């Protein structure tokens, strides 16, 4: 299982792919299987599809539908109980090539960023890649705490999702009659326990978040009233997870729906927060260019430095949408082409020679260039095109870059 960045770029990328295929009618066939749904329950599900596809009353409709549900069983033969972590998407389907001809395209997308929920099957003219489409939306661990004078809920935004997981109570005696003249606070006392309570709520932030140590990008705190404010400005909460606090907001239930009110109240933290790496990165990058030394761009010199093992870390756009496509001169220079994904290869006069080139190969640009960074262990990371510097990366510098540890030549 991959970096999460890169499972984003990989869905994007085929689902991209998937949606330009089309049948000739409904024959597609799309499956999604969350992670606790058993392989031989779906197996099961599609031999009664299978069988009952015979019911279909055109031939050609029916061969096909057929094919691509017998393909589908040979495929989940590679799998074993249960699909991998997060679930999994089968694709299935005889495709419309050129001139009344098919092709059996058969994929499966395996452990999205976000696990899937329900399981679902989809006959259609074309692939259900919508509901994946909306699970890349999200990226990121968050730590969740909300508390009352009442109760406290601790929990994660693990990407979209919401997940409790600890909870408490009062501790303090108990609300009853106002007034008659008589206030049987309990001073002290109380005031331990609050101190004991926010110090458990801290607790439960340490038995839950250092787990996931540097893998959480902040925690959100919510509240009402001074609640929130006595709770965050009083040092209960450990100092060690103050850091990680990306600030302290209004919300007024504090049940478990109230983590979901702080992930809502505090959105616009939340996307800044998601913007830490990328920012710190593309900052860094900036440096070095304004510095003359240690950085490249463009996707010919970025491939140059990733070849010679001198990039820190590769830096491309998450937006970007380009593939590769190879080139060889009979005098044998591999030359480089880079144009949009829907765009027909071009046709490339090669420099050096000034004959026409012969394409040979083409693939993603990302891929291509990752898997380089991958053999010399190079950091690949995928900025987003949200900021200033992020968007500039794309816009300005074509979305490929790179930070050097040695800068030379060129
Ligand atoms: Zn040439």
């Amino acid at each position: 299982v991959p970096s999460e960045d890169r499972r984003k770029y990989e869905f994007r990328k085929v689902i991209e792919e998937l949606k330009d295929y089309e049948g000739s009618g409904t024959q597609l066939v799309t499956i999604y299987i969350p992670p606790d749904k058993q392989i031989s329950d779906v197996v099961a599900h599609v031999t009664q599809e299978h069988s009952e596809a015979s019911n279909i009353k055109s031939k050609q409709t029916r061969t096909n539908v057929q094919d691509a549900l017998t393909s589908i069983k040979d495929r989940l033969r590679y799998y074993d109980t249960f699909p991998p972590d997060n679930g999994m998407v089968v694709f299935s389907g005889a495709v419309d090539s050129g001139g009344g001809r098919t092709d059996m395209v058969t994929e499966v997308l395996e452990s999205p960023p976000q696990p899937i929920e329900s399981f679902r099957y989809h006959c259609d003219s074309a692939f259900l890649t919508e509901p994946l489409a909306e699970m890349l939306g999200d990226k990121g661990l968050y730590g969740l705490i909300v508390l009352d004078r009442r109760e406290s809920n601790v929990g994660w935004l693990k990407g979209k999702r919401v997940q409790p997981v600890k909870s408490a109570e009062s501790l303090v005696p108990g609300k009853q009659r106002k007034g008659g003249q008589s206030a049987q606070r309990f001073a002290r006392l109380r005031l331990e326990a609050i101190d004991n309570f926010y110090q458990e709520v801290a607790g439960m932030a340490d038995d839950l978040f250092v787990p996931k140590r540097h893998e959480i990008d902040g925690i959100l705190v919510g509240g009402p009233s001074p609640t929130k404010d006595e709770f965050l400005d009083g040092d209960y909460l450990h100092h060690e997870l103050q850091d990680k606090v990306l600030g302290k907001f209004d919300v007024s239930y504090t049940d478990e729906s109230g983590l979901s009110d702080l992930v809502d109240a505090g959105q616009a933290a939340l996307a800044e927060a998601d913007l830490m790496d990328d920012k710190s990165d593309m900052e860094e990058f900036f440096e070095e260019l304004n510095g003359g030394k240690l950085a490249t761009y463009g996707f010919e010199q970025t491939r140059r430095n990733l070849i010679m093992g001198s990039v820190d870390r590769l830096l491309v756009s998450e937006d970007l949408r380009e593939d590769v496509v190879i080139y060889e001169c009979p005098n044998d220079h591999e030359e480089y082409e880079t144009i949009d994904r829907r765009n027909t290869s071009p046709e490339h006069t090669c420099s050096d020679c000034g004959e026409e080139a012969t394409e040979v190969d083409r693939e993603d640009a990302i891929d291509h260039l990752m898997s380089i960074a991958d053999q010399r262990g190079t950091e690949t990371h995928f900025i987003s095109t949200d900021f200033e510097k992020g968007e500039q990366l794309l816009t300005a510098f074509g979305g490929y870059a790179g930070i050097l540890r040695y800068s030379t030549g060129v």
